[PDB]
């Protein structure tokens, strides 16, 4: 079998499933682990954007009450170390001790915030586990299909510990772990004891090539089979090669810039909203994205389904109001730092370059500050770029896990969110779908735009480039799927 060589924008600091949640982690962890329920992006001939939930580690599942889902596990499934997967492994993945409990903050810092109001799971037998919540939650199934729900082995994980497990992971996935050289590569080999769609590559190498130019030149050479995180400006050149092509898709993610509200200059919404109101997103989509990116109407995405508002007005663009807000704010004229990790996010640097000029024309002076892969101290950062993968078929993620009263934007970044925002966050968690929940999400979307804790830029069009003899198609998520989606020749 052929060894797959990948040229990537970055690598996660840990291969622990939850700690790996990023634009760079899922493409690796999806090969090491499996979930109970899997999303089949290619269901009913869809171009890698289907929302259909299929059985994976769980052969079948059933909803008992408004707060619990039972899982009937697939039998004789093995972890890479040779240990058999049981209800105890699933119970440990969703346990207080490891994920959502107070003691889990040392293992997985974002576990509690990204999790549902979980209760300790119920093991019924070797292949039967009930996942439950303390309060009603109709979000169990979507969470179970997410990047939060990759099954870890209890015994091996407990022996090693979260930090050590992240450097030497063991899962049930189609690709076992081989080696991890920080700031260099991640090597995975074919797991031929795999239960499902069998591995087609003998090995997979995730090689970091931080500079997109070096990455393209690498594919042309040809050092790599598939390269990630390109810009639609790379389409013309790559496609002009007979053996090469680009493969792109709009991903269920949004690029953004956020503030450190612990800093005196960003304590008031005045300057934050002024920066948001000066952002001309349509020219950014023309200049940098060549029409390929999508501008959402606020914290609203179609993957929310019943909680998506298609009648929602576009985010306000008002240069004159922005000027007024800068003047009303306490902003003196002191340069404000904007932190970026080169081009970890596609078009990160050209986007900031454009925005610095937009902000200059409103009275704000913004300065670029770059940081090497792996982040500066919180107190040393003012403005910074970020992204949020909308990991649920509901509006809960990411407005609640990231911007909620138990989330990192308020607790770590110091956003003094209005009481009304936090109250609605509690309702949407517990309530079923209806007018109350729909309007609750809409008022939160209105509060988010008024407060400006973060400024949504656009939905990036993910651009990959591969060798034509490598048959792989992208999915509408910040991950790569190779299950029934990888062949050579
Ligand atoms: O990749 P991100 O956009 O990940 C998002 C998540 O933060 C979450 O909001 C849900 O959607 C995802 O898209 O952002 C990175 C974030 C993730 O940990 O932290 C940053 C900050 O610099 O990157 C660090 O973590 C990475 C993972 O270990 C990364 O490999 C590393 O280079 C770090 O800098 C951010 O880019």
């Amino acid at each position: 079998r052929r060894a797959l060589r990948l040229g990537v924008n970055g690598l996660p600091n840990s291969l622990e499933p939850v700690n790996a949640i990023s634009n760079v982690g899922p493409r690796i962890v999806n090969q090491i682990f499996d979930t109970l329920i899997a999303r089949d992006f290619f269901a009913k001939g869809a171009p890698g954007n289907a929302i259909d939930l299929v059985p994976a580690l769980a052969e079948s599942w059933e909803r008992i009450d408004e707060k619990s889902v039972r899982f009937k596990l697939r039998q004789k499934v093995m972890f890479h170390d040779g240990v058999e997967l049981t209800a105890d492994d699933v119970a440990y993945t969703f346990s207080s001790e490891r994920l959502w409990g107070p003691e889990a903050i040392k293992k997985i810092p974002l576990g509690k915030s990204y999790s549902l109001d979980f209760d300790e799971p119920v093991v019924e037998d070797k292949y039967t586990v009930t996942l439950r919540t303390k309060t009603p939650s109709y979000l169990i199934e979507t969470f179970v299909a997410s990047w939060m729900s990759r099954i870890v082995p209890k015994e091996y994980y407990k022996k090693l510990g979260a930090v050590d497990f992240g450097n030497k992971p063991v899962g049930t996935g189609p690709y076992k772990f081989v080696e991890f050289v920080a700031g260099d590569r991640v090597v995975l080999e074919a797991n031929d004891a795999y239960w499902g769609p069998k591995p087609t590559a003998s090995k997979i190498t995730y090689q970091i090539v931080a500079e997109p130019a070096t990455r393209v030149a690498g594919l042309i050479s040809g050092e790599y089979d598939i390269i990630t995180t390109l810009t639609p400006d790379d389409i013309q050149l790559i496609n002009s090669y007979p053996d090469l092509e680009t493969r792109g898709t709009l991903i269920e993610n949004f690029h953004m810039f956020t503030f450190n509200m612990n800093q005196e200059v960003f304590k008031d919404k005045k300057l934050r909203r002024a920066l948001a109101l000066a952002v001309n997103r349509p020219i950014m989509v023309e200049a940098l994205w060549k029409k390929q990116a999508s501008i959402p109407a606020g914290f609203n995405f179609p993957n929310y389904g019943e909680t998506f508002d298609p009648k929602r007005k576009a985010m306000e663009y008002n240069v004159e109001e922005a000027k007024r807000l800068v003047k009303e704010s306490g902003y003196d004229g002191t340069p404000i730092t904007y932190h970026t990790m080169g081009n970890y996010y596609a078009n990160a640097m050209p986007a900031l370059m454009m925005m610095i000029e937009m902000w200059k024309q409103i009275g704000v002076n913004v300065v670029m500050k770059t940081y090497a892969p792996g982040f500066p101290p919180d107190n040393q950062t003012w403005m910074r770029n970020w992204s949020n993968g909308q990991w649920m078929t509901d509006a809960y993620a990411t407005i609640v896990p990231e911007f909620g009263p138990n989330g990192q934007v308020q607790k770590r970044w110091g956003w003094k969110a209005p009481a009304e925002f936090n109250e609605l966050c509690q309702k949407v968690t517990v309530l079923p779908n209806g007018k109350e929940r729909f309007d609750a999400y809409n008022r939160m979307r209105d509060i988010f735009e008024e407060e400006a804790p973060a400024v949504i830029l656009y939905q990036p069009y993910d651009v990959y480039a591969a060798r034509k003899d490598v048959h792989w198609k992208p999915v509408s998520f910040e991950m790569m799927e190779f299950r029934n989606n990888l062949s050579f020749g």
